């Protein structure tokens, strides 16, 4: 059987997402249960995960949860997105979340590497603190040679845990420059959205499409549910 | 030959130790190629790793490896320590460098996460940038408590990939502190050893010396060969 999976999480951010898309992959059986800024206050920090009220947050086992009840002394509480993708390969081996040959494994862990130490820095300086669009686009040009040149998903034929953690972070980026939300240098938004548009982004293209297509995207996907809270993250930060 | 491993390796860094270290807990057969951290080898990046000629670096099968030739290209090349130890412990998975259950297995990482996003920070803070030692002791603190209080390792009573993530860096910040060898503040080196020496890191100095004891240490750390290089590498870049 498969114990109790209850994931607290939210939209804007890529990670809850990405542990959708692994949950989905491997057809699991979960609940989920959000969390706001105000939730953080009066009840996620007091009742849920005190450490650091983040999410996402998987609760592994125990009883049925709702919001404002603590968990369980004996379940698990397992936060970091990552470690939860790997927790979920583990939890169900025969969805291969991960391929079964330990060379295709570590190239499925070198691509998401690379993608924390590369391409969300520089996602960072680009949308949050204005840096020219260049930057942006020679990070993109890395992440896409690092795509399997002959085809496939990111350590190859097979999907992996490596696709949910970069698909999150491509679809907010296109979005956040089709829409033009962020704190970028003047006209950089449009450099961006027409360069991925473009030849110069084919293979990466046809990688978000491959994507795309399989049922756990349009299962874990609300544009509009994703745009609202992106928005709201983006005042939220301008604010202050 | 299917199964051949060649490590570049040095002897300052940590990262190195920590694939060393899991090596010989799986009782595997592999030979080494040391990269001097002083005076890289230029046939290192030209010929090896061209695109960050770090150390780290795991061929796996092909012949056997000399210094100053390239891989075959038929051999997989793989960097980063973190993702070496868990393509070893799939490689090896009789040695069991993770426990089975997959909550003992998140635990190990998240140790491991901790280890990345705040104990070298804080060690980086302090040994490079020359910042005051309460804020290092606060990291160690931390770590420490993080332990299993009985005792034990890392992630229980088993030895883990998640010990041979952390234990390079700890012998290293004790000698480094115990020779003053860094860009330390006044008196601030002091301050961390002898606290290190006290009742506050008495857990942790058990946790040090438990992994101490273990043949893998024996077989890893050659602390005179370390000590030389660290201090060569640090004169060097000092004087820079
Ligand atoms: O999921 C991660 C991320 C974590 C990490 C997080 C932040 C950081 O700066 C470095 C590493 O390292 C790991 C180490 C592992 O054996 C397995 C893992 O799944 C991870
Ligand atoms: O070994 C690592 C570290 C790498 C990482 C590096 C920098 C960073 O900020 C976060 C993670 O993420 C991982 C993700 C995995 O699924 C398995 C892994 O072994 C790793």
């Amino acid at each position: 059987a498969q114990k109790r999976i209850t994931l607290y999480m939210a939209s804007a951010s890529p990670f809850p997402h990405r542990v959708r898309l692994a949950l989905e992959e491997a057809h699991a059986t979960y609940e989920m249960i959000h969390i706001s800024l105000v939730d953080k206050q009066d009840w996620y920090q007091k009742k849920v995960y005190p450490d650091r009220a983040q999410v996402p947050y998987l609760i592994y086992g125990g009883p049925e949860l709702h919001p404002d009840e603590a968990p369980s002394p004996d379940a698990a509480k397992i936060p970091e997105s990552l470690v939860i993708l790997e927790f979920l390969a583990d939890l169900f081996p025969a969805a291969h979340l991960l391929p079964s040959d330990p060379v295709l494994r570590a190239r499925a862990r070198l691509f998401t590497t690379a993608v924390e130490t590369e391409l969300l820095p520089a996602q960072k300086a680009f949308f949050l603190m204005g840096g020219p669009p260049d930057a942006m686009l020679a990070a993109l040009d890395a992440l896409q040679a690092r795509l399997p040149p002959a085809g496939g998903f990111a350590a190859g034929p097979q999907w992996s845990i490596a696709d949910a953690a970069v698909m999150p972070i491509l679809l907010r980026l296109r979005m956040s420059v089709t829409l033009e939300v962020g704190f970028f240098a003047p006209g950089a938004a449009p450099v961006v959205r027409a360069a991925l548009e473009s030849p110069r982004f084919a293979r990466l293209q046809r990688y978000i499409a491959d994507n795309v297509a399989r049922p756990s995207m349009a299962a874990t996907w609300d544009e509009a549910a994703v745009k609202a809270e992106f928005v709201g993250r983006f005042e939220k930060l301008r604010s202050l």
